[PDB]
DNA sequence: GCCAACGTTGGC
DNA sequence: GCCAACGTTGGC
């Protein structure tokens, strides 16, 4: 299965009330501090950065 | 039918 | 006016 990028993040957090309890959100944290909740803003960024080694795939969007 | 990506909002 | 919660939904 997939691993954490180097430096970054991983947070998994389970809603507790409403239509939506049950699901789980994840989102992920860059080694300079930026906030990502899809792997499309991700893709993006690591395009407009010049990314050779971490590709979107890499980064798990599924608990 | 139902969930990825993003949208809204109550409660500071 | 911001943000952590959950809501909404296009499109597979």
């Amino acid at each position: 299965r997939k691993s954490v990028p180097c430096g970054w993040e991983r947070v998994v957090k389970q809603r507790l009330f409403g239509k939506t309890a049950g699901r789980f959100d994840v989102y992920f944290i860059s080694p300079q501090g930026l906030k990502f909740r899809s792997k499309s803003s991700l893709a993006n960024y690591l395009h407009k950065n010049g990314e050779t080694s971490l590709k979107p795939e890499d980064f798990d969007f599924t608990v």
